[PDB]
């Protein structure tokens, strides 16, 4: 047939390293990931409040969530069930249907307006198409994906649940108040990943083996423009700063504008404060760019719709002007809520510029 | 504001009967039959089963279906929830608008997503803007208007019981296992409307008080292009045809192509298994026109997307093909599928021919 060549889930086949990085380790789980982050825009829309994440007794995976489930509803267009399409095509659910073509075989389930719908594939082509199983519970929406990834593709590779437990530990840090469950009915452990503090919870994580200035972590979250922000963090009694900084659910290991915007907004924020509260000496050594910093341990994790990177690092400077705004403002407030908290956080970069000055007169004595 | 001119609210109350065809007991039910048309359309989508029509004590009128429920997401070009732009919007849900302009109150409830929301108005002007106030049962979606009819324009007018009864059990027979329930909560009766047999149902109701040559009605259902056709029959012992017919949902007093393909369809398919059965002599008189028609009580009912009229008599030519198409065709195999009845009406329409040419020798006796 000339449609194979249309929905161009032959040319996956051929070229999976094009879709997936390529055939390892590596390439195995990116199927996970894509699978996952389709139930988590689910989320991120407001529907879907739980994430299950099955590794099953064969070898399969299971990624449920209690959204409104895939449109079962007939395209026009194509003529074909909205999940059909979906699933069967590349240049119309570009990752479904990637998943699909690297597949043994993969069966999408959907509960929605009163039904339990079923499809399954095998390697990008329909073996069962779209029909009603039976009656879902009369509140019951969501969609279940099992898939099986093709051993002629990737040999006698198998899922990895310490990846997929990273993966998921993340997302419940990323997109807080999910909650994501991994069932490994292959080994027999059950975990669950749910946490309200989101990305201030992250950076409590973060500062694990630390003595913490202060027990409970700070939240930072709203919206400039086309740039969502949301930053949590704490301090330590230590001297480093730990900033993790993520892109649209991605870390971004070699920052940019977010993580640029983050360290002036935040320093400028602290300096604001404690000149309105007093805070800062007239004379001596007044605290400069690292110095208030110190001990700070952080997570920036922003939305953009278009993101410019180099290989990494973000280079929008719409996102250093929303990270800035957001930061700079909502932090004033936590200073000015917290000013035990936010005297000794600034006491701190203080400290740090005294023991400097202290040693540039050391130095002196040689 | 320059708004209520571009809603035209404000003209519907100036120029009521342009929309509703007077400010009496015809123009007041007709508020009535517009919001329940908004309920019908829902079942006729698949969505609402069953619908209540409550009289209320205060002399308002509750609709309510368990249909899928108004959409109140936010439309983008107008800056509103849908819900709220149907109702207050002429130029964009015309029926409801009206209404709205109207009443002197209506409030619109919607169970969706879980949420029960609600939105007030009052002659057209919002009085409540859209909010939740609280969670609907896990399986509850639907929509509940209430309304009272503007004193400022009926003066004491009150809503009629068998008025809103007779349209009821219209509706009951036009849409086939529909329920639809009566509530009078100011003279206290309860009343269900459910027939499943539908227009069958309903050429059966029409016979009431007649023999029957047999009881139970035959219901002809089908498609054909553009054009959805329905109908309901039985015969009685008598010599009268009466054919009801409708054209989406409304009665269709003076006819028109959709009756006039009824007659021929339905004479040329009893002509053609009389042929096929061997019923017909050779010689004698022969059954012509009304005769074959004798006895028949039916409902023809009819969809069309732009149907013209006359004033009442319907003229499109693609109604007179998908009647004659969908009629000919079941009936044949009806005839077939019930050979006694078949034979039995058929040999009414020999009696019919006999009795005429029996009555023509006698006039040459005179």
């Amino acid at each position: 047939s000339a449609i194979r060549v249309l929905k161009g889930l032959e040319g996956v086949r051929h070229r999976p390293a094009m879709y997936i990085g390529g055939t390892g380790v590596e390439g195995y789980h990116h199927l996970f990931k894509e699978i996952l982050d389709n139930a988590v825009d689910e989320a991120l829309a407001g529907y879907a409040t739980e994430i299950l994440v099955r590794l099953n007794e064969d070898g399969s995976l299971t990624v449920e969530d209690n959204g409104r489930g895939i449109p079962v509803d007939l395209m026009p267009e194509e003529g074909k069930p909205a999940v059909e399409v979906i699933y069967t095509t590349l240049h119309s659910g570009v990752g479904a249907s990637v998943v699909n073509a690297l597949s043994e075989w993969t069966v999408v389930e959907v509960f929605r307006e009163g039904k339990h719908h079923r499809i399954a594939f095998s390697r990008g082509e329909v073996t069962e198409p779209l029909r009603v199983v039976g009656e879902a519970p009369r509140g019951k929406t969501g969609t279940r994906v099992t898939f099986k990834p093709d051993p002629e593709i990737f040999g006698n590779l198998r899922f990895d649940p310490s990846k997929i437990r990273a993966r998921l530990r993340e997302v419940a840090y990323l997109v807080a108040g999910l909650k994501l469950v991994f069932q490994d009915r292959q080994h027999g452990k059950e975990e669950v990943f749910l946490d309200k503090g989101g990305v201030a919870s992250f950076a409590k994580a973060l500062a694990e083996g630390e003595d913490l200035l202060y027990e409970k972590p700070f939240l930072i979250r709203g919206t400039h423009g086309e740039v969502e922000v949301e930053v949590g963090f704490l301090h330590t009694q230590g001297y480093n700063a730990e900033i993790l900084t993520y892109a649209n659910m991605i870390p971004t290991r070699d920052g940019g504008t977010h993580l640029t915007a983050f360290k002036s907004a935040y320093s400028r924020a602290l300096n604001q404060y404690a000149k309105k509260a007093g805070l800062n000496k007239e004379k001596g050594p007044q605290p400069t760019g690292d110095d208030l910093l110190e001990g700070l341990y952080a997570v920036v994790s922003v939305k953009l719709p278009n993101p410019q990177f180099e290989g990494g690092k973000l280079l929008n400077p719409e996102a250093g002007t929303a990270v800035g705004q957001v930061v700079y403002e909502r932090l004033l407030e936590i200073l000015e809520e917290n000013p035990r908290i936010a005297k000794a956080v600034y006491e701190k970069a203080l400290r740090a510029a005294q023991a400097r000055e202290a040693a540039r007169k050391a130095r002196e004595l040689v």
